[PDB]
């Protein structure tokens, strides 16, 4: 069973932890990868009800299980905060334009 489902993509907690660890490490070293400069601040324009505190940062989580290193980011993202806490897992899949909806 999936811990998180983003559209058709199935993710386990290990998947999200691995993705978060890579993005958080880049955040600490003050480095970014890709044309869209990940990881970067996530403003929560959508108004999701995150239980943990801000600031939030978004980082791509890939369906292949591979850690994002620069190319096409895909539709899925893990959102983490300054204390290395997972705020949520979101996706552009099933959402209009560049909006996001939460993975279930
Ligand atoms: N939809 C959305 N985009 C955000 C948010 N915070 C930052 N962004 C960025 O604001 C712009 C419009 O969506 C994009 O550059 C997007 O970055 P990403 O495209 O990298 O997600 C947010 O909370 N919601
Ligand atoms: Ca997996
Ligand atoms: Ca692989």
């Amino acid at each position: 069973a999936c811990d998180y489902t983003c559209g058709s993509n199935c993710y386990s907690s290990s998947d999200t932890s691995t993705a978060q660890a890579a993005g958080y490490k880049l955040h600490e070293d003050g480095e970014t990868v890709g044309s869209n400069s990940y990881p970067h601040k996530y403003n929560n324009y959508e108004g999701f009800d995150f239980s943990v505190s801000s600031p939030y940062y978004e980082w791509p989580i890939l369906s292949s299980g591979d850690v994002y290193s620069g190319g096409s980011p895909g539709a899925d993202r893990v959102v983490f905060n300054e204390n290395n806490q997972l705020a949520g897992v979101i996706t552009h899949t099933g959402a209009s334009g560049n909006n996001f909806v939460e993975c279930t």
